[PDB]
């Protein structure tokens, strides 16, 4: 059974060399974005703030016809510009920089990891994103910024040429993930190394990812708590640093002797938005 000290050590002896990384609305809650699971923060205890039914309303297609203006009130709260990535984010873009990273496979819709510098290629943006929208009646494609002032007058978005309602490109409940996640046959096999972040796992196809590394693969997850295919599949190479993700994303870079130039590029790098 191996400790933290354990895997940034495979990693400083190149043991390690080909990381994938999973990871969920826990990542971005330092950023000041609300996820569904934490007490009181989260969007399970404020569905008054925002008009559910229950949370997973908002990603629903029977509701958002019905009504879709929480979703695009969400919309509006996370539109690119609003929030800014955290340590933990410039923490996988250093993994990226260092030449570890194999992909990045996000299920958050926050477009937090575009943002930190992680280039395209080495993202899988699981669950949509609002780069882009797509009318829900005639299928015609819009780039994001094509209904940004709707969004932000609070009016929901039309097509121009049918008027159904545009839908930004994230993904619903029973709605097909998209092509990229298709990376995932040839990329989890080719993995050395599984990092899991600030989820719960709750959400499939996406969390029985956790189960796709070879036994060999060590699984480290830094959490709030023990979740998911790791907490009744426990694997022998599994390492769970339970506590902040900011805080073990911590403990680990110092660990691999990063501290000073994660700090270098945090601070380059939030000055510049
Ligand atoms: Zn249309």
């Amino acid at each position: 059974k191996l400790s933290l000290q354990d895997v940034a050590e495979l990693i400083r002896a190149r043991a390690c060399q080909r990381v994938v990384v999973m990871v969920g609305a826990g990542i971005s809650t330092p950023s000041g974005i609300p996820d569904f699971r934490s007490p009181g923060s989260g969007l399970y205890s404020n569905l008054q703030q925002y008009d559910l039914p229950y949370p997973e309303a908002i990603f629903e297609l029977p509701f958002f016809f019905h009504n879709p203006k929480p979703f695009f009130t969400l919309a509006k709260e996370l539109y690119p510009g609003n929030y800014k990535p955290n340590v933990t984010h410039y923490f996988l873009r250093l993994l990226h920089d260092k030449g570890l990273l194999l992909r990045l496979y996000t299920q958050n819709i926050d477009g937090l990891e575009r943002v930190s510098g992680i280039p395209a290629s080495k993202l899988v943006e699981a669950h949509g994103t609002f780069a882009s929208a797509t009318c829900t009646v005639c299928q015609r494609p819009f780039p994001g910024e094509d209904i940004r002032a709707d969004v932000m007058a609070d009016r929901v978005p039309r097509c121009p040429v049918c008027t159904g309602v545009v839908k930004p490109d994230i993904v619903f409940f029973g709605e097909p993930l998209p092509q990229r996640f298709l990376l995932h046959v040839v990329d989890f096999p080719m993995a050395d190394l599984l990092l899991i972040l600030g989820t719960s796992l709750e959400v499939e196809p996406f969390a029985s990812l956790t189960e796709a590394v070879r036994s060999s693969v060590p699984r480290l997850l830094i959490n709030r708590d023990l979740v998911g295919p790791l907490a009744w599949h426990p694997r022998s190479r599994d390492v769970a640093q339970l506590g902040d993700v900011v805080h073990g994303v911590e403990s680990l870079v110092e660990l691999l002797g990063w501290t000073e130039e994660m700090r270098d590029l945090v601070q380059r790098e939030t000055g510049k938005l």
